[PDB]
Order: C-alpha cells, then structure tokens, then sequence
C-alpha cells in the first residue's frame, strides 16, 4: 500500500447539456464561485441565470438598454455585474434579479468586468480605452485610469486585490497597482485579445490575435509557455486555466471548437466539437470537472461538458 499521485494524459470531456433561451450572441459565460450557477451574458440584452450542474434555466435577468458584453460574480455568489453597449454597469441582485445600481463614467461600450476578491470594488475596461476602478457600495468611479490606446480587451484583480492586469488592440498587457492607480509594468505588438491572472497567482494567461496563447511570469518578464493549433485572429476569446483535474488551459476558437492543453507539455489534449459559430467563451467550474461553452449568432447556445479528470 502506498499513496499515488495520479498523471492523467488526457481528460474526456463530454457533452452533457445545451442551453437555449438567449436570442442574439452570447458574449460569455461564468460560474458562480459556490459552483451552484452559470451566468450568461448576451446581445439580446439580456442576463440568464442557470443551474451549474444540470443547466436548468433559472431566470432572466434584464433592464440595459444595449447588448451586454460581460459579466462577473461577487466573491459571495450573491451580486453580478454586467458591461454594456449602454455605456454602462449594472450591479445585480442575484436572488432578486433587481438592479441594485448603475455605474455610468464611461464614454463607449463597456466591454469587460470583475470584481476584486474583497468584492468592495469593481474594475471595468471600454472602447473609450481607460479603466475604471468603482466602489461597490456607493456605485461612485473612484479611479479611471488612461491604460491604452485602444479598446480594452480585459481587466482581471489578482488574488488580494492589490493589482490589476489588462489587456488591449493597441497590443500591450498592463499591471496596475489598485491603490494608487498607476502603472506597475508593461509587456509589449499584435493585439493582446485576452489576459487573466493564474490561479496561483503567479502568472498572466495572454492571447494575442495571432493564434497565439501564452503563460508568462510577469514579474521576471519571461514567457514559459505557449499554446497554438486553434484560430483565433479576429475576436477577444476568453481562456481559462482548469485545475480541478488535471492542470489544463481552455480556449474557445473561431473553427467552432473548444481547445485543452496539457499546460506543462503544451500538447493539445482535447477538441470539443458541438458548436456551430466562433466558440467566444469558456469558463471552468469552481469545484467541479465541467467547462461551459459559448458561441456567436449562428449558435446562439451555451453547452455543458463533464470530464473524469
Ligand atoms: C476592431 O475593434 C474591436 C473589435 C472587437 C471584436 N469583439 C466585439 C464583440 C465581442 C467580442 C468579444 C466578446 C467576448 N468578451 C466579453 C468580454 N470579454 C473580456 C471577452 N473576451 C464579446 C463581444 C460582444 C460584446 C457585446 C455583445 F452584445 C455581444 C458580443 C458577442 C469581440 O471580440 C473587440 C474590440 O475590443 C475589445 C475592438
């Protein structure tokens, strides 16, 4: 008797559900930190809410005025908060669905949001090309920082807060200091598409427009890894690291499919084929071994998949 460590090569994602109701693009999809909800966002407008595991439509959730982007859950699972064409954010109730406040600064679309693990503030990134820095309980700007030259692709907080990356068409990745607003470091150029913080902490997970994901230390400056085969040239496509199993990277892809790789070998492991439209966004559950999936207008549909490690 002895105690293994188990080395899977490959996971085996499988469709398990498809979840219709949106009735434009689907612009992406988020679980709940307690793992019991997937969040939706649409050009229809509209949020839905639906169960986790079996992807039982829960509710709808609505009042923007344009399509919606992004959104993101509090830390508590209790609040979302969503970017809009409409220039703003909405900071939701989930239980109630109730708009709890609008968070209007900005001059364009909103494209992205997050709150901070506190959950006391808020970051978001616009086609007006700052990002702003909202207290969660006033609904009031707080900072708006001058970050790029182009829209905003992405904003994400690290662990405690203290810093924020972003990402932009003007081709640099940026980490800010949240207290003060000002820059901490700049990586530099095609297009930087999507960028998040590891789940360690450690690393910054970047996509450029040239079919390119890469993990980079970001405070050696290094790249250790890269993850090509999928194609992605022309949209912000969200990635994820899935480490409930084995350590895996999840990428959508404008070939209709969902990406895995093995994050240490770099091999791609898994393709996920189902989707009929560029695969913009994947999330990864909290707990669970299950990726959420979500495509543009000829598809319309989120897809949940389950694998054994
Ligand atoms: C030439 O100028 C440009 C061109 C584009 C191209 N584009 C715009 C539309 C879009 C894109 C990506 C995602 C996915 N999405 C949401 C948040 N996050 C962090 C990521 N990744 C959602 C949506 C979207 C937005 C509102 C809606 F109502 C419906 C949809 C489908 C995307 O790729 C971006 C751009 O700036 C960012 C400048």
């Amino acid at each position: 008797a002895t105690q293994s460590k188990p080395t899977p090569v490959k996971p085996n994602y499988a469709l398990k559900f498809t979840l219709a109701g949106h009735t434009k693009a689907v612009s992406s999809v988020k679980f709940s930190p307690n793992g019991e909800w997937l969040a939706s966002s649409s050009a229809d407008k509209l949020i839905k809410i639906w169960g986790a595991y079996d992807g039982k439509f829960e509710k709808t959730i609505s009042g923007h005025k344009l399509g919606i982007s992004d959104v993101a859950w509090s830390s508590d699972s209790n609040l979302l908060v969503s970017a809009s064409d409409d220039k703003t954010l909405k900071i939701w109730d989930v239980s109630s669905g109730k708009c709890l406040k609008t968070l209007k600064g900005h001059s364009n679309y909103v494209f992205c949001c997050n709150f901070n693990p506190q959950s006391n503030l808020i970051v978001s990134g616009s086609f007006d090309e700052s990002v702003r820095i909202w207290d969660v309980k006033t609904g009031k700007c707080l900072k708006t920082l001058p970050a790029h030259s182009d829209p905003v692709s992405a904003v994400h907080f690290n662990r405690d807060g203290s810093l924020i990356v972003s990402s932009s068409y003007d081709g640099l990745c940026r980490i800010w200091d949240t207290a003060s607003g000002q820059c901490l470091k700049t990586l530099i150029n095609p297009p930087v598409s999507f960028v998040k913080f590891s789940p360690n902490g450690k690393y910054i997970l970047a996509a450029t427009l040239d079919n390119t994901l890469k993990l980079w230390d970001y405070s050696k400056g290094k790249c250790l890894k890269t993850y090509t085969g999928h194609k992605n040239e022309k949209y912000c496509i969200f990635a994820n690291f899935s480490v409930t199993g084995g350590k895996w990277i999840v990428s959508g892809s404008e070939d209709n499919l969902v990406y895995i790789w093995n994050l240490q070998t770099k091999e791609i492991v898994q393709k996920l084929q189902g989707h009929t439209d560029v695969v913009i966004s994947t999330a990864c559950h909290p707990t669970e071994n299950i990726i959420a999936s979500a495509a543009l207008e000829n598809d319309k549909t989120i897809k949940l998949w389950k694998s054994d490690c």
